[PDB]
């Protein structure tokens, strides 16, 4: 049930680092097919005759490379920066925004040069101290879902835990958190889970852990002293969404009752999609119920890239107000960090 790749690519340079060496040893011992690639951003020969086949097979492919981009991207409103530990995901969420993100790849990538990466993170922290600098580790991947293979996130958690002015956060749809429970987080990591209505999870989130699985994991990480949070996203106006999301927060409260929820956080993100979304999603998920009708949406223009469709202002406000009402009803004193 925890993710294991069926095909693994290595950059030759990756073997020079401890994680690369360790993964090569692990995967050869398991007898898994291993290939070489010059760059992790140009992987050749992933099997499949159709686009759909190559896409599905890429989602079962792990690529082990070196992070050569010095700059960390900003990650507002979640955090100051995205810390780059991995890219890609084994999940098959129909709506996933990563599908149409510039330069995104369908395969799962992990970076081995953690010394370089954490040193750069410390540099950003130093540049802003004594202000707090937050790092998002799950901006372009499900870092938690991959981590049982690498422990890169566990190392990041403990790196940030040792800093004075650094904070870490990440969000997951996976329950495989056991190895992270004894990590020395030192109160400086916010462990979040993506949750949604029964409609959205059942119809649009195949290849992820169940709602009960995500909540079991949430109880574990809270019990281990992590700061707990939830990301309600994508907020999607399906038939009967009002009651659907009411029952989400009601069930969420029942599954967390007894626990201290004085520092619990919520983040709210409405469903958004880009212009190329329809063609990409229809090819990859032919039977999807996902509504990508742009005529009923408002378009936000891009800045340096292309923009995105979101719900019209009045629909978005309706969503925000309704979610805020439910959170106030079932989780008094929980902080809503933002709606976007
Ligand atoms: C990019 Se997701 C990476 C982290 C992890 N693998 C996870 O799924 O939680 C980050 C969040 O953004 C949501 N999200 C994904 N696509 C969309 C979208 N199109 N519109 C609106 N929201 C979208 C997902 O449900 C997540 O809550
Ligand atoms: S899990 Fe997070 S990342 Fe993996 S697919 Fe579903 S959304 Fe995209």
């Amino acid at each position: 049930k925890p993710f294991v790749p069926k095909l693994v690519y290595f950059e030759p340079e990756a073997l020079s680092y401890p994680l690369g060496k360790e993964l090569y040893e692990k995967f050869t011992q398991m007898g898994i097919k291993i290939r070489e690639t010059t760059s992790h951003n140009q992987v050749r020969g992933i099997p499949g005759e159709t686009e759909l086949a190559r896409y599905r097979n890429a989602k079962s492919t792990l690529v082990v490379g070196v992070r050569r981009t010095l700059k960390f991207d900003s990650c507002k409103p979640s955090a100051e920066y995205a810390i780059p530990l991995a890219t890609g995901c084994m999940g098959h969420c129909h709506y996933c925004y990563l599908q149409t993100t510039l330069g995104s790849k369908p395969y799962i990538r992990v970076y081995v040069n953690l010394d370089d990466i954490f040193a750069q993170a410390q540099k950003y922290i130093n540049e802003r101290a004594p202000e707090i600098t937050r790092f998002e580790a799950a901006a372009t991947s499900d870092i938690v879902g991959i981590d049982h293979l690498t422990h890169s996130l566990k190392k990041a958690i403990e790196f940030i835990g040792a800093t004075d002015y650094g904070r870490l956060r990440f969000v997951t749809k996976y329950e495989h958190v056991d190895h992270l429970l004894d990590a020395r987080h030192n109160g400086k990591t916010r462990f979040r889970f993506s949750i949604n209505s029964r409609y959205v999870i059942n119809h649009f989130e195949p290849g992820t852990s169940s709602f009960d699985g995500r909540l079991a994991a949430a109880r574990k990480v809270a019990g281990a002293g992590y700061k707990l949070g939830f990301v309600v996203a994508p907020i999607y106006r399906h038939e009967g969404w009002e009651r659907g999301y009411f029952e989400l927060f009601q069930e969420l409260a029942r599954q967390l009752e007894g626990m201290d929820l004085s520092d619990l956080t919520f983040e709210l993100i409405q469903h958004r999609f880009t212009k190329p979304a329809k063609r990409v999603i229809e090819q990859r998920y032919p039977k999807t119920r996902l509504d990508l009708d742009e005529t009923k949406r408002k378009y936000k223009w891009g800045r340096y890239g292309i923009g995105k469709y979101v719900y019209r202002d009045e629909e978005a406000k309706e969503l925000e107000d309704t979610m805020r009402r439910y959170i106030e009803q079932f989780f008094p004193g929980a902080y809503v960090q933002y709606f976007t």
